[PDB]
């Protein structure tokens, strides 16, 4: 595979960028549309849907379960029933949302469904959710990929306790289908350290838009009452995590990037994101239904807690590597990133140090000292966000090439073109 050379920015980037739909919201919408359709409420359409490997895996997973998903562009229509064929096998790829959100959904069917995924997906956490499904009555063969969910057309629900410290998607995955369990569900996260609170809140918010009653008034506990899931039209926001890769270009070059269609009120953690950018003295404004970010002339080291927004770590690590020389930055709260697409703390450490940088993995994150960097091959680990972090570095370091920019197809198949258009 040819490498992809990351274009440099010898002068401030200036651009208006449109990023496609949110992966997290798209895949929640597809699951909820499938439940409504499986419940006999009719077809649903998702407008502005992300088309990427993770959402194609999700819609193929629903089709494996018997549903129909139509649409060649960003408008997807879900219909039909859960009625899996003999030997049904969901391919999870490297999509945690498919791996975690579809096995509950599938216990509603009356035929078992096998789950498999990429070799690299088999190293990602999944066993706690399968134990929880077993506690709720579902027969599950296997404690890791490949595993089979042997449903008998129904799932009684009830109360269940789970350690979800390794992934909020263990909670989201159970919450999304719980309205179709006979008794609904009460889910209790045991212990502490629950990452990605905004993605669980995302789940709860979209469940309420589908008419589902969910009580999240007590931390670490969620009660969902049994009831209908409405068929409705979903409007998908731009992916704000992907937007940060482009906004970072403004930050490191002292330029100006605008993102179109930014929601002033979002189901995504927009407030965390904008606060972080302002930590680096970026000027952030909302204008013309767009978000504008103007980078500072330079920035020093920063400390940032990424527990609630860990998927920002690759881009934020790149920003830290590009701070003024001798700056020290501390990224914390992200032990769980050892279980992501790749171990992102080891990978970021490895690739930054290869460019001559200074990145030290810590038990919950990274400490990065900004030092002059040099050309190299920034290696993707099949991880869309590692790939875009390489692009960010390359803005300020000539001679940086990403081995596998096509890794970006996970959530942004058009990255290479959009990025070229931005940097110009
Ligand atoms: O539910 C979601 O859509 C996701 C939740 C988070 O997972 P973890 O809590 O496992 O990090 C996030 O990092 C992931 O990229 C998307």
């Amino acid at each position: 595979m040819k490498t992809w050379p990351a274009p440099t920015a010898p002068t401030p980037v200036r651009a208006t960028v449109t990023v496609p739909g949110s992966k997290s919201q798209t895949n929640r919408a597809l699951v909820l549309a499938a439940l409504a359709a499986a419940q006999g409420r009719g077809a649903s359409t998702i407008s502005g849907a992300l088309r990427s490997r993770d959402t194609e895996l999700m819609l193929d997973a629903l089709q494996t379960l018997g549903l129909r998903v139509d649409g060649v562009g960003s408008e997807l229509t879900v219909s039909g029933r859960i009625e899996p064929g003999p030997g049904a096998r969901v391919d999870c790829g490297l999509a945690g949302t498919v791996l975690r959100f579809v096995p509950p959904l599938a216990a509603l069917g009356s035929v078992p469904v096998t789950f498999d995924g990429d070799q690299q997906a088999r190293g990602r956490p999944i066993a706690p959710l399968l134990d929880a499904l077993r506690e709720l009555g579902v027969a599950v063969d296997g404690t890791g990929l490949p595993f089979r969910v042997r449903g008998n057309g129904s799932l009684a629900g009830g109360t269940v306790a789970i350690d979800a410290s390794a992934s909020s998607q263990f909670v989201s995955g159970l919450l999304l289908s719980a309205a179709s369990f006979t008794d609904g569900l009460t889910v209790q996260h045991t212990g502490s350290s629950l990452p990605s609170a905004p993605h669980i809140a995302m789940t709860a918010a979209m469940l309420r838009q589908a008419g589902v009653d969910i009580d999240d008034s007590t931390p670490n506990r969620w009660q969902v009452r049994p009831g209908p899931v409405a068929a409705r039209r979903w409007d998908i926001e731009p992916d704000l995590t992907n937007a940060v890769a482009f906004l970072s270009a403004a930050v490191v070059s002292g330029g100006t990037v605008r993102i179109t269609g930014w929601p002033r009120v979002s189901v995504q953690p927009a407030d965390h994101i904008l606060a972080i950018l302002r930590q680096l003295n970026a000027v952030v404004i909302h204008a013309d239904s767009s978000l504008e970010v103007r980078g500072p002339t330079g920035y020093d080291g920063f400390d940032v807690d990424l527990r609630a927004v860990g998927e920002l770590t690759p881009s934020v690590a790149a920003l830290a590597a590009l701070a003024s020389p001798g700056s020290v930055s501390r990224l914390s709260g992200i032990a769980h990133l050892r279980g992501h697409e790749t171990d992102r703390l080891a990978a970021l450490s490895t690739e930054i140090n290869r460019l001559g940088g200074t990145c030290r993995e810590t038990p919950d994150g990274l400490v990065i000292t900004a030092t002059p960097l040099r050309p190299g091959i920034w290696r993707a680990y099949a991880d869309h966000r590692m790939a875009m972090a390489g692009a960010i570095i390359g803005l300020r370091v000539a001679g940086v090439e990403v081995d596998d920019i096509a890794a970006t197809t996970k959530t942004l198949p058009e990255f290479p073109r959009l990025w070229a258009e931005m940097v110009g």
